[PDB]
């Protein structure tokens, strides 16, 4: 019952395969619109939402041979929604901290949902806007602790989406799932699907600045056999990736914030077996859908320790903490205690 | 009339400059001048920055040289931050910064005055022509490529004549000289070619970056190891001057649309003409057939250098003083101002 305004990245589709925060606000927006508000999407102008879009580009920006300077856009989008701020009760900004000058320009009050990691260069710009409205995804992210934060909420997904596998394929196999990128490790999943002999089927995205890491540790250790890649899948694929696995490696070397791909692989009924960094513990109920490993030799043990796992009870732990109705209607209180806790 | 509060706002990557500084120096001589007229002026830069106007610092060290920084675009939300919160405190907003400030004039009542100093590329035409109604002041008549904008007035950059020692006749062992960063844009891989076919050794002196760091060690890196082509990149205003007042004519073959190009006004400042290829702005600065020349290709400089110790090289110095004084450039901003604040 409130004109509000989601402003997502353009890096992506609100999305077939990458794409984290597009992927949230999705399901965030697409519910908001369901409950008789009033969402105004800004996105990309490829999203199919059901709502009323508003876009400075129509494709994409990643993967666009035509498109060489994002900070354009990045700032042509800023410039329509505060130009707009008085059509909006509520503005929920998702690009980050590029949206905190613009907020002590205007009148509409707008919350920032934190999906990014803090480092010793963003958070000087936090710090000159402490008290603002900020929402972290996981009680792990809330590094700074000086800031205003006004509740954490869960990231969720459509679980209803993803096809549960009980028993995994016979000829069983190790999974990864996200970037390429050292801030998730899939060079500890190459060695850790090598000591224990189960072959290992990898899947995601290779940007730039992660084309020497990938092209000297992990591109040399690919063979199709026992190592495969399978460059960036789609849903279909990643949910039939993670469930014929028996669990998939999530040895992260970098402080999450969230982890969707832990969530998503505990949805098609598969255990995470991740290292205890970021939101892992926040994430993986230990002995009950994961392990929260704290070396990589802990995996290789915990490897054997997966089968005996329930996988039918990985799918109902989602759908406890992490469901869509559980988020969304925690950010309708969040923008009520925004609008509510204004002047004084 | 004559007592206005100006506010400087100037990029990060180099300080207010010891060696590579182009925007950086002419904000340099407009605000060094401008306080001394009586103007009270603010400066946003660095914060080793020289001025004598009340600088309001948001990083205490040029972003380029400083390691310790892997996100440029965390400060240029800072900077911008700090400008248009203290809107309210100044008459006029000189920016510098480019297309990021474009939103933030829509959103407060202080006029912002934009100098240009980046090509029009196929992505920032988008934002450019979105603001198109405000106040724009071109470097040149040819970097002007939308037509369609708000040009305020065409302000030449200009440099202090008086800083740059003058030499008459160079080092009688003849060389050659190139200025300006090592990039495809600029060309250097031109200027060598040419040092083959005159036979008469090239000095460079230039700045190397990512992005353009592969073509360093490939074009350029196999023809410097000798006496033929003494590198030292990067020099400083002593050093860079006897570089170009020593060289009988100053290669500037360029392969981009340059929007000015100070190096030119500054070899031909010490006594020295300059071969450029005609693109660009080049023959908005260079005269030919009186201090330097115009080439359509590679060979027509080769005829050119053989036509070079015929020009007069004290009136390489007149010249800059003609139409690249820093007395003119900062009347010409001065009289901008007064049309930017009589159209309010
Ligand atoms: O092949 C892939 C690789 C990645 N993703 C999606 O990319 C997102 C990444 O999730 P996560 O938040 O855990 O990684 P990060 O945001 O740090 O990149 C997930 O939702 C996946 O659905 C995908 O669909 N297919
Ligand atoms: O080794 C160098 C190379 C460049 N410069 C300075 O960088 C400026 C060049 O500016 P230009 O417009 O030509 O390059 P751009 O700003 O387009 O990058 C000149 O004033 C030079 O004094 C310098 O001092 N040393
Ligand atoms: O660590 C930087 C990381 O963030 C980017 C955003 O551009 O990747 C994100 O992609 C989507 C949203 O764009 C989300 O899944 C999530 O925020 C990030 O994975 C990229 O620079 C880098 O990969
Ligand atoms: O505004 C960012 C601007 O800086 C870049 C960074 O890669 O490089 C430019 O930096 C100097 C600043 O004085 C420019 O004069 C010069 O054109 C570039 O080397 C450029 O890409 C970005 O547009």
């Amino acid at each position: 019952h409130m004109r509000i305004a989601q402003v997502a990245p353009l890096w992506e589709r609100v999305p077939p395969a990458y794409g984290g925060v597009e992927l949230v606000v999705s399901l965030l927006t697409e519910e908001l619109v369901k409950r008789g508000h009033e969402v105004t999407l800004f996105a990309s102008g490829d999203s199919m939402t059901q709502a009323k879009l508003v876009s400075t580009y129509p494709h994409a920006i990643r993967l666009d041979p035509n498109v060489q300077e994002y900070a354009v856009y990045e700032a042509l989008q800023l410039g329509e929604v505060f130009s707009r701020a008085n059509e909006f009760d509520v503005i929920h900004s998702h690009v980050g901290y590029t949206a905190l000058p613009y907020t002590s320009l205007v009148k509409t009050p707008v919350v920032h949902t934190l999906h990014g990691r803090f480092t010793a260069d963003n958070e000087r710009i936090f710090s000159q806007y402490r008290n603002q409205n900020y929402v972290s995804i996981s009680h792990s992210q809330r590094q700074l602790r000086e800031l205003n934060y006004i509740a954490t909420v869960y990231n969720a997904i459509a679980v209803e989406t993803h096809h549960f596998y009980p028993q995994p394929s016979d000829p069983p196999y190790l999974a990864f799932l996200g970037r390429l990128s050292p801030e998730k490790g899939p060079h500890h999943a190459i060695e850790i699907a090598k000591r224990v002999g189960i072959p290992l089927r990898m899947a995601g995205k290779v940007d730039r600045v992660d084309r020497d890491y990938f092209k000297e540790l992990i591109e040399p250790h690919i063979d199709g056999e026992f190592i495969q890649f399978i460059g960036e899948a789609d849903h279909p694929t990643k949910n039939a990736l993670l469930g014929g696995a028996i669990a998939m490696l999530f040895p992260i070397t970098w402080q999450e914030p969230f982890g969707l791909v832990m969530i998503e692989s505990m949805a098609a009924g598969t255990p995470v077996v991740a290292i205890a960094k970021g939101a892992a513990p926040e994430v993986i109920e230990h002995g009950k859908t994961g392990f929260l490993c704290h070396s990589v030799e802990d995996c290789v043990a915990a490897v054997a320790q997966v089968p005996q796992l329930d996988r039918m009870a990985c799918r109902d732990y989602v759908w406890q903490r992490f469901s869509v109705e559980r988020m969304v209607s925690e950010y309708e209180a969040v923008y009520d205690t925004v609008l509510a806790n204004t002047f004084v």
